[PDB]
């Protein structure tokens, strides 16, 4: 059974949201568009779904003013929004699984927080958290379950640190960042010097690493630092779980690298790009704005113009099309060969 | 350390024997690498190199295998059961397991008041276990493991240091846990909004891990927005997966190492999916279906058998297609034999 | 708080350097050669740059003795070392950026030890660290943050283990090695025996994890155990971050292998490898001494010559450059039989 019931018009005076339809229609828990029934609360996210909104059962739909504009004519319960329909929906999601936390609430007496280290106002601090010396937390912040902010790391105001996430020494994380567990930020990079005829001798790294407002970073992945210069994750980007940030590495604006991707040292990487899943990127170079890389890319050179990538090494998406299908044609092609071989005439 | 007899062995084992009943034994060793005092296996038509000149005192072997090497004087066991197995069994007489030597429930360990705690659980130094969580009988809750709000761990589970159980997660019975393994991060999902920028989405899906399920060492399993992710009985996950929001894993299924899974995709029963190999989201991978490791999976796979490759082909087809793609000068060599028969000239 | 400024000369003294250039000049941090300004310190230590050096605006250049004869009538500030100059940059970094440690000298109070662990002299362990029945801290070691050090694992002399770091039974870590945050030394390596309904039974492992001296081992990198044999990384080994290091695989002395990379069951790798970033290994075969495998590579067949491998399957970088050219001809292949084909014979 389900946790609430809420009638169209209650709700959408709820959302301070327009409605058209019947106001009286109970609505008990949400749904995806193809799926969504009378009781259900689904919305529409702008792509093909001109079909699955005319045969939908859903009991409200949340949909954008310019959607709406469009669909005006359907006899259909919707939930008007002049915000993204989807970030709407998730308020409705959290009337049904409401969020929640670990029961640890304010600084618990097993953080350990060094003297000189300052924790602003409002902060939750759980179980066996280590501060260590002059870290800065800012006010409203979370620092989970056995999670350690390193000397001299900063921490912005309202950031989420998830359990057992390792902050190392000179990291600056900024306003709203979400960690979530098991990140290592500050891992020293994977560079050394040579001696004795191949010989690796540890070199120190004493660079930063910036995490910039709004940026989040997936479980167990791992941002090295540089030698000397910053490593950068600029505003807005997104990183997924277990991916290999290397040392002095930036990643521009609203970027987004997908799971278990890697990018190698000393590579710049634009605003708005896309890396994905398993992708590869070498060192010591640069990818353009607006670029996306397929899965299981390989990046060898620097990419100075947007669009798709794909392949090993990435060519442009319509080169590697091309590639994939004149290789499996190759029998094809040998055959062509081997009836142009027979023509051996006087 | 004690000392065994090949008489006294097959007895143990209630297996056959042929050759030197009075040969002792001491240990276990590899085929290859075995003297005298060493009990062996062989379960391989790749192994078989090392059989005919093995120094071994007992070698383990299938009623099969047997009858290609019955008539070399070497000491066998053999065995109508797996060899490995059996090999299992020796070994296990002369290595013992060990412990932290932490028993029962540590002084440093926090359960939050509304947690529910079985008997004969061990919960090691530091871990935390957080509100409303059910911790089962004769469960094993490493150091400094997290245990989060609403989440339950079946009986006769084991889970290793330093894991961390996100909320609402339900784990099995029987299920082992390896270190820094994330079961619950927040799936790779967000709202883009007018400017290309990122908005963060809490998912509150649960995790479901079932029955006799085991988790590699550092492997991140996501959960769904608001749909459950689940792996289903038997499964064998490795180290270093990224198993992504709401993808369902089949029952006895088993992904190797570094292997990775795209959100809302469905494995079936019985699928291995070799080391490296990534599959995209929502898309469907039959039963018995085997991909070899760096595999790229890009469409569903529809029918059983083994693939590889990236795209992923049948392995008739990329075995086929490396051959002609290694064989191209030699192509072009033929075709270069042709252009010079254009020597018809009247 | 290091707004320090030193003069060329105090430079070349503190580092006992040959100078050539303005000794009065002021340095007050360091760069990369393209982006040295005139307040910039430098090096220069691979040929690849020395394109960057002739417009360099660097206030002071690390070059070698070799290098300053190759370079001698251009009109930059070096300092002149036979040492390498990445090393002899590295004592200015760290004039410019000091070191810092978490605060917390010595056995921190809420460091669990069991009675039966030894622990010597000199050592840190950090607040919240376990360390379990049996267990050996070197002299002079440190046991960072909630680290586990676990039943009968010894750290030997001078190690440096991170926050976070499972070191689980029965795990021998050599003299001087450095382990980052949340690497796994010692987990159950992947084997099972699948039954005839397809069902897989769980083989337990008692083996070992033997790490020697001098080597390292990245953030969040996983090393297995083997069935009764020991996983083995030798002397001098440098594992980058989030690498797979599967039951029984040996690493052979100063090797490398770069993020991401894997190595499958019972595999060999020899001495001064070189495994690329992402790159995959078959289990149960072998890979001499002084290979290299670029990034993605997929070995599937033992390598045992020297030399430079390359591609999925590997093959010799000759092989494997030579494959790519003739797959980017496709389209001009098949050109030159569209234009065949319109034979009249
Ligand atoms: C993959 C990659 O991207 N770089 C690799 C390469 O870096 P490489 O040797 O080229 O230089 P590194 O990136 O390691 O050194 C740090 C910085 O020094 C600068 N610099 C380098 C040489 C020089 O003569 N003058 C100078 O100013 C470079 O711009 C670099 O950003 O070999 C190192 C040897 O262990 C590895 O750690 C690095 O991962
Ligand atoms: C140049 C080799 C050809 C194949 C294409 C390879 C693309 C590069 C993949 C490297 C993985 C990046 C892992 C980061 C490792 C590090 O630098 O610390
Ligand atoms: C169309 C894809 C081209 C290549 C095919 C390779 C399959 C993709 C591999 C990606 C694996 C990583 C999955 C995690 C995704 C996530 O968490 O969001
Ligand atoms: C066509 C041949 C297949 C492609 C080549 C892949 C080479 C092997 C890549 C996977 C590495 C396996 C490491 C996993 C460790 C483990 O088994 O536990």
């Amino acid at each position: 059974m389900s946790q609430s019931t809420y009638s169209l018009e209650q709700l959408a005076d709820f959302l301070k949201v327009e409605f058209q339809g019947n106001g009286a229609t109970l609505l008990s828990g949400v749904e995806e568009i193809e799926e969504a029934k009378t009781a259900h609360i689904t919305f529409l996210d702008n792509e093909k779904y001109a079909k699955h909104l005319k045969s939908s059962e859903a009991g409200a739909i949340i949909i954008s003013r310019t959607q709406f504009q469009k669909y005006r004519d359907l006899n259909k319960n919707f939930l008007i929004t002049s915000e993204s329909p989807s970030l709407v929906f998730q308020k409705c999601l959290e009337l049904f699984i409401t969020p929640v936390d670990s029961g640890f609430p304010g600084i618990h007496p097993t953080a350990v927080i060094h003297p000189t280290a300052i924790i602003e106002d409002h902060v939750c601090i759980e179980p066996y958290a280590v501060v260590c010396q002059h870290a800065h937390v800012g006010s409203a912040c979370h620092i989970g379950s056995g999670s350690v902010i390193g000397a001299y790391s900063t921490v912005g105001e309202h950031s989420y640190i998830h359990p057992r996430v390792v902050i190392r020494e000179r990291v600056s994380i900024g306003k709203r960042v979400i960690i979530q567990p098991g990140a290592v930020i500050g891992s020293c990079g994977f560079g050394y010097v040579t001696s004795a005829f191949g010989q690796h001798k540890h070199l120190k790294h004493l660079g930063k690493v910036i995490i910039e407002d709004d940026v989040e970073i997936g479980a167990n992945t791992t941002i090295d630092r540089g030698r000397f210069k910053h490593s950068v994750v600029r505003e807005g980007s997104k990183i997924d779980n277990l991916v290999q940030i290397a040392h002095q590495v930036e990643v521009g604006q609203h970027s987004m690298i997908v799971a278990q991707a890697g990018i190698a040292g000393s590579t710049k990487i634009g605003n708005h790009v896309i890396i994905g899943g398993q992708a590869g990127i070498t060192g010591h170079i640069c990818i353009a704005d607006h670029v996306i890389m397929m899965a299981q890319t390989g990046v060898t050179k620097s990419i100075t113009s947007p669009g798709i990538y794909g392949g090993a090494p990435a060519r442009p998406y319509q080169e590697i099309h091309r590639q994939v299908a004149k290789v499996r044609n190759l029998p094809r092609l040998e055959e062509r060969i081997a009836a142009l071989e027979k023509l051996v005439q006087k």
